[PDB]
């Protein structure tokens, strides 16, 4: 059948994220944590087989997925004796990296997520080695479209695409929250707060999302002359809310070069 | 029937940004410029009557929608005679300071639409002085359900949701634009950075929406540690994001509050 | 044809004589003291009269090109007769009718120092004593100098700060950028002529089209290229908020005289 | 007298330079980053495409690069060049062009702008030793057919990139930041920006056109106790002029690293 075995390796809170998409799949799917207590512990939790270690995860699946943080790489990888294509969803480790860790036979695929594959809405970057088929690429397609949409990105953009998709939830929660606690500030429960600005954030988006009109043309269209955006937007200029915002993704961009 | 006729007196940016949804009502539309050829003009454009003067427009109607920036108030309302309800949506401008340019025996309703009324997803306020009965409130709370969605708010609390919903759209812009143009200084064309972020912020505003989580919650879960996430968060931190955002916040209450 | 008379002639006014030349209307000038409004007579080529006084009483239309801080001690002990034009920063309508009389029709201009080459971009407005006849031969005068914008009194000190003074600042971002030259290695002169050359044209690119300087930014900034590094460097020190609190501070004197 | 002129990716730049390069004799071939993308590109500016980049290489007598730097090696090494090349990459000097193309050919660069849009880039212009008199001559009279030329000396490229390349959106940013300033202070946005647009370009020909200084026309537009004066200080208290000078620095700093 089209339905493969597919064994991940480290299950955290990225993994986690993207099961709920792989489960709508016909796909049978098998887990493997940081030990054989965890393991059980989460399977329970995911309602999913677990592995009696990553070897044995290894010796009946067509497919492994990576869940582990970049950090352990070398050490969780080194030890195991590969047999199919896998998937890395790591920040910061090339291909190349990856195929020293794990053998130069192997079709190898990378994929940048996002948390938004807890509703199906992650941003998906998906590159493969040389060793990846048009048909092996599309499967892999077909696995990150569960979960969200897919982005054909080169491998000398992935830092790049993990900061403007991969992190940026994170600057957008803060951003949002900042919003929220200046209305608390000023007058507006918290709740409340959130509630406005959260929708807010979603139609503006949607907006700019189906309009031609770049995101200076809306500002320009809604700054009325002598008006109340125009002063918070030059407060944004004069406290360097752009600089501020490009630093962080450089910063964000230098540490996946350095992992 | 059910239907009333309605006039707007100024139609710019965002009174033609409500027409959209107004068409979509059973009620009436009539316009009216700054000079007659003006009127003609966007009459022209929006494929609507207008009338020959504002009092022309008043002597028809049921219900008048003021779409004049607030610092012309004074100037247009005084000379003219009103005769029915009347909805501002100017920033700055109470309720009390109104019925002194236009009379004490009107009911007299604030809105504060934003922007994404285009696409009919405005976070409307709406809010009427003692002379507005449970009827009328419903009534015109039906004709802003027809742009966005619509909070019930206190006028004391207007400046604030001026900030939150009505500006802020052009903050999120700005901060999207940033995040792209940043894409751009590393290697990634503007229109797909512009894709891609975009994508993200809608998608993380449903999640956030959708969740039971805080946006800390989040930023917690999306950042590993040692990661990139954490990297460019602290970067943030450094350089005053939520600082630079609740000032603005701040100018802008500061500017409704002046006018 | 009238005949128009000149009180103080300094750098403004001087610029704008020579759009006034081009003009079929008759000239006359006065200066700080006789013996300045003698040489100042000489080096522009026209009469010059023996006071104020004698200035106003044998002129259609009085022009004031003296200081705004001068206009009290100058104008009060003065019977003027005719229009007054003032050129002057932070002088309203209102103002100035307290200095010179409440029965005269009375206008302001802002020019810039491009009236020197007819290209001055001049906002115009008159006081309710002004007729629709008055505001049209001064608008002939204006656009003997260069462009005329139908402003409100209201946005004069803001089209003061945006087109009067911004020629210093325009003036001081060339000089950065040709110093940045001589910094890196290219002499001042050339440097400053491939950057008032590129200014030139990028403005001339600028109003011909239909996209926006930040559609413009779009278009320069190449991925991973070197324009974007330096625009995030001008991100980064602030040069928006830079120019738009000099523009702030221009407009705040503006309202102190 | 005409050659036959080939053009090597066709982005923003690229595109821009055509509409010169039509006005002269030359006749013109394209090649873009498929064949696909050739002829979406053809059709866009109403000329013919090569079937592939040696095609176009095959039967052109000038070579002119309008791809990004970072992709020369990859693009430009499988190739097999046949004829003189002109490149208008920031950051990529004659030697390592002749890396990736050959020791043999005579090779330009040119550092162009947007402006050759409406014929009015200001355009740099350098030659390796196998560049003649009579080609570099050619040459001249290709960039003046969208602007003006200047002789520069290749040491002095990456600063030319800075002054007149990028230099644009500099100026675009400063006019923007003076419209926006304008709209903070109750003037519309399109109002303020065509008072601005159009004093930047009378200022600039006054500066071109007279014999004084810019700090010279800044004495002469500075009244007393005025209002210019008090915006000047400003600018000097923010550090408009440090500001634009580093901007420059980062600009020469990636031209250099690329
Ligand atoms: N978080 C995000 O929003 C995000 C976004 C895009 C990409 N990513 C990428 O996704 C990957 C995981 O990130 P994460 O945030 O999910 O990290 P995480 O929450 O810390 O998850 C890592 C998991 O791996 C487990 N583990 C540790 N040692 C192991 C070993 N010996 N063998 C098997 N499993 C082991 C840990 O188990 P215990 O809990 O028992 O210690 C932990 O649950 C990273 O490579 C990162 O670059 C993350
Ligand atoms: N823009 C936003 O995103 C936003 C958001 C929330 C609330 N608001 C509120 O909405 C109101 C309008 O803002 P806006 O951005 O739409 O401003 P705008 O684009 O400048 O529109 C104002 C319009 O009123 C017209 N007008 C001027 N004088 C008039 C008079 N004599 N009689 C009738 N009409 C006249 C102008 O006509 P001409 O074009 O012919 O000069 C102009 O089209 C403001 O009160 C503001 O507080 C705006
Ligand atoms: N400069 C600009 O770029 C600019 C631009 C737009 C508008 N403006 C406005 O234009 C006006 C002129 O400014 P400016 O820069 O041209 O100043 P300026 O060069 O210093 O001119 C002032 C002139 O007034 C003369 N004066 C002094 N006392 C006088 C008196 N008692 N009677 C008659 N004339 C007297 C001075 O004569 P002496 O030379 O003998 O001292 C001097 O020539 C100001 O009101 C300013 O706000 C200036
Ligand atoms: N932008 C400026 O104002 C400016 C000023 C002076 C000099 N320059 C120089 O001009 C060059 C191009 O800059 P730009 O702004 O025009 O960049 P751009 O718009 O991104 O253009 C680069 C073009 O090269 C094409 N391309 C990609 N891979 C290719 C390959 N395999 N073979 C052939 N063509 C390929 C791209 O085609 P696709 O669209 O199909 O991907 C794209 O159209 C740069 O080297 C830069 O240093 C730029
Ligand atoms: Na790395
Ligand atoms: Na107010
Ligand atoms: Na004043
Ligand atoms: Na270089």
């Amino acid at each position: 059948s089209n339905a493969m075995k597919i064994g991940i390796i480290g299950v955290g809170k990225m993994a986690s994220a993207i099961i709920k998409g792989l489960k709508q799949t016909p796909h049978e799917l098998i887990i493997s944590g940081s030990s054989l207590e965890r393991s059980k512990e989460i399977a329970e939790q995911l309602a999913l087989p677990y592995a009696m270690s990553h070897q044995d995860l290894i010796d009946q699946v067509d497919l492994v997925i990576l869940g582990i943080k970049p950090q352990l790489f070398e050490t969780v990888l080194k030890p195991l004796h590969f047999k199919q294509p896998i998937i890395s969803m790591a920040a910061g480790i090339s291909l190349q990296r990856l195929a020293t860790f794990v053998g130069q036979d192997l079709p190898l695929l990378r994929i940048m997520p996002n948390m938004n594959a807890q509703i199906l809405q992650s941003s998906t970057a998906l590159t493969g080695n040389a060793l990846v088929s048009q048909e092996l690429q599309a499967r892999v397609r077909d696995l990150t479209d569960s979960f969200g949409s897919t982005f054909d990105i080169s491998e000398k953009d992935f830092d790049t695409f993990t900061a403007l998709a991969g992190s940026s939830p994170a600057y957008i929660y803060l951003f949002i929250e900042a919003l929220a606690k200046a209305g608390v500030k000023n007058g507006i429960p918290k709740a409340k707060a959130l509630e406005i600005v959260t929708q807010t954030v979603l139609a503006s988006a949607s907006n700019l999302k189906t309009s031609s009109q770049s995101p200076h043309d809306f500002i320009d269209a809604i700054c009325s002359p002598g008006g109340t955006t125009i002063a918070g937007l030059m407060e944004l200029e004069r406290l360097g809310l752009t600089a501020t915002v490009s630093s962080a993704i450089d910063k964000t961009i230098d540490k996946a070069k350095s992992l």
